[PDB]
């Protein structure tokens, strides 16, 4: 298996060199229609890389020939970097789904002064998740002279000091010229190694997206998704919830599905078994209507009797966030009111939810569309301050 092994966040905001280093690190350099297999829940995309190691000269890049030198690199390990389209997408996307990543890139510019607002706000989230594999990425030190470069590091230090990000190592580098590449990416397999994962837990996979792939104007429904735990392989039986939807006396219900894997895609090309890590593609025998559209978008997957519940409602444990991005009042947020309806956001599941009950630092909501969770998942929760939805806590799951 040549697949991704870990899913590293690139943390930062889209202009600090974010895209400049994603592109680098992924050398994907064309004018990138894997936009189109980006999440619509949660916005998440993934953009595979091969970390290699030279054998001339011994430094890491990714990239079949050594930068440095021009020699044939070896294989070391394939990562993905995920990603979403601006900072409200990036929060919401770490609240929701934290087991979707295993490390994380915290880009900073050397270009700035102070710890931006959205900086600030990105690592309060990773200190919520408990993300701690963190890598710190001084980017643009082309921009600013010397002694700027060690200044805006003292800052950084001071910035990280008892946080997840505290012991992270804080990589100076130049991603427009290239500059301490092969250092970051020496330090993606020093601070970001494979998890020690136990492949034989039972099996559980977020859906991202669905598909018919057939062809018109035959092959079963198609899955796409994240594998979090266990393993998939091919001609395995697997249960999907809450499944296909159906109305009952005047009321919307849903059923779980049972199918079989056809095949398994992963790392670009067919695999007979796929694990944690990079975006997996799941041919099934389902009548493609139950895929096509995403139908099954946000659905859960795993073997048959071994799947979390599916809730209804929630009792949530309620956390809201003292935010620093955002206008002068959008960040004073008011208490959550019974009859608000809320958005909330678990796994790669969304559903609008009706608040029926209020408790001590906890909310009760009636959800529009049930979702398949364990007791002690944490949801993303948003509230419509005018016309958008804006990103205002977290809640975790009450039994
Ligand atoms: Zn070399």
């Amino acid at each position: 298996s040549r697949q991704a092994e870990v899913n590293i966040g690139m943390v930062g905001h889209v202009d600090h060199g974010k895209t400049t280093l994603t592109k680098a690190l992924t050398g994907v350099w064309t004018d990138h229609s894997e936009e189109l297999r980006r999440g619509i829940t949660i916005k998440i995309g993934f953009a595979d890389a091969e970390i290699r190691r030279c054998p001339n000269c011994g430094r890491y890049s990714t990239s079949p020939v050594c930068p440095y030198c021009g020699h044939e690199t070896e294989f070391v390990r394939r990562v993905s970097f995920i990603d979403a389209p601006g900072h409200e997408a990036l929060m919401t996307t770490m609240l929701a789904g934290a087991s979707l990543m295993d490390g994380a890139i915290l880009v900073i510019a050397a270009n700035e002064p102070c710890p931006r607002p959205q900086t600030r706000e990105h690592l309060m989230a990773l200190q919520i998740i408990g993300q701690k594999n963190i890598i710190i990425a001084q980017n643009k030190i082309e921009l600013v002279d010397k002694e700027k470069a060690l200044e805006n590091y003292r800052q950084i230090k001071e910035f990280i000091e008892g946080t997840v990000a505290e012991n992270a190592p804080i990589i100076p580098i130049s991603a427009l010229h290239g500059a301490n590449i092969d250092v970051l990416v020496k330090a993606i397999e020093d601070f970001i190694p494979t998890p020690k994962r136990d492949p034989n837990k039972p099996p559980k996979m977020l859906v991202l997206r669905s598909f018919d792939v057939n062809k018109p104007g035959l092959v079963g429904g198609v899955l796409g998704g994240s594998i979090v735990q266990g393993k998939l392989k091919v001609g395995d039986e697997i249960e999907i919830r809450p499944g296909v939807p159906y109305e009952e006396h005047g009321r919307i219900k849903y059923e779980p599905i049972t199918t079989e894997i056809v095949s398994l895609q992963a790392g670009g090309q067919f695999v007979e078994e796929a694990y944690p890590g990079g975006l997996v593609g799941v041919g099934t025998k389902l009548d493609p209507y139950l895929t096509k559209g995403d139908l099954m978008a946000g659905n859960v997957v795993g073997k048959p009797g071994k799947l979390p519940p599916v809730w209804d409602s929630l009792r949530l444990e309620v956390h809201l966030l003292e935010r620093v991005v955002g206008t002068e009042q959008e960040l004073k947020v008011e208490p959550i009111k019974r009859k608000e309806v809320l958005l909330l956001n678990v796994g790669t599941a969304r559903t609008m939810g009706l608040v029926t009950g209020l408790g001590k630092d906890e909310i009760e909501v009636k959800l529009q569309i049930p979702v398949c969770a364990e007791p002690g998942d944490r949801v993303a929760i948003s509230r419509q301050i005018g016309s958008r939805w804006r990103l205002i806590g977290y809640g975790i799951i009450k039994e």
